[PDB]
Parts: structure tokens; C-alpha cells; sequence
DNA sequence: ATCAATATCCCGAGTACATGCACAGGATGTATATATCTGACACGTGCCTGGAGACTAGGGAGTAATCCCCTTGGCGGTTAAAACGCGGGGGACAGCGCGTACGTGCGTTTAAGCGGTGCTAGAGCTGTCTACGACCAATTGAGCGGCCTCGGCACCGG
């Protein structure tokens, strides 16, 4: 997904569930940014 | 936006070696005639180059974001240029002789001709079988993440 940011920034999307995100723990990193740059009006998590 | 100091061009005169022409001649260009095979012309032939159809898809044409190489501008250091004096070797004339071109004589050596015959060439279908297509598992490398240790600033102590 950070890689490929570019390919589903041109695609809307409905709904995202980011399952696991027990490693999106630190801020600084680029993960946390790239996922934060979506545009989604409702976030879901599964993570334990 | 000019005036001195050089350098160059123009013209005239004394001078000379090289151009241009005539002469004697000799050997190569020319006219005549013969032999003859190389190439113009005709014929058939069948290889293959040109035309069109349909389908696949690799490749080209169009667009957009952008980071990079290109180019302009500015400055410091120095490598070459321009001109002076100093110094040596290039440049201009006679004597030898050993090389190069003719002349003469000889024989070795290729061209030519004619049988003889292995021998390279072409299509034969021959069969293998390397090498081009497709798929897949090896290492190499960089972009990341977790944690620990070190160092600076704000808070409390004497």
C-alpha cells in the first residue's frame, strides 16, 4: 500500500479496514503518514 | 573621438633564369587484309516479387508531473603573447664516385592443347538435436523497523 500510495490515491474509496495495526504504533514512520493521507470519510480496525 | 608609429600596398627600375619555339629523327600510330569467336537476338521457362485479405499485439503517439542538466554571470589565478637582446646553426657554392640505366646474350619457365578422372554441389528426403521460448527457484541489495545509550534542559536542594 505505501508503495503503490499513487495507484489507489486515483481510485475512491467506500470503506477501509486496516486489519492488525498493532504495528501502526509509531507516528514517524511512513506507514502511519501514507495511511493517514486517505481520503475516507469512516475508518475501521480489527486490530488485538 | 581622435593623432603618433607601424605595417602594408603601390609603383618604378636593374636583372635573370625559365618559357616557348624551331630542328633532326625515330619509333610508334596508321592503313589493309584475314581469321573467328564473343556477344546481339530470339525463345521458353518458372522462380519470385508484388498485391490483398484477416487476425494478433507489440509498439508507437499523446498527455502530465517534475527533478535535472544547461546556461548565464562573476571572479581569481596564470599561462601565453609581444617585443627586446643574445647566440648558433640553416643557408649558399665546388670535387668524388658509386649508384642507376642501356646493351648483349642465354635458358629457364608459363601458355597452350588434349585426354583422364576424382570432386565439389544440389536437391533428395535424411534424422538428430542444439537453441530458441516459457517457467521457476537461487543470491544480492536497499528500504525499513526496535531497542538501547548518550546528552541537554528544567526542577529542587544547600
Amino acid at each position: 500500500v505505501v508503495q503503490d500510495v499513487k495507484y489507489f490515491q486515483r481510485v475512491k474509496w467506500q470503506y477501509m479496514v486496516l486489519d492488525e495495526a498493532q504495528a501502526l504504533k509509531s507516528s514517524s514512520s511512513v506507514r502511519w503518514k501514507i495511511l493517514l493521507q486517505f481520503q475516507c470519510r469512516n475508518r475501521l480496525l480489527l486490530t488485538g
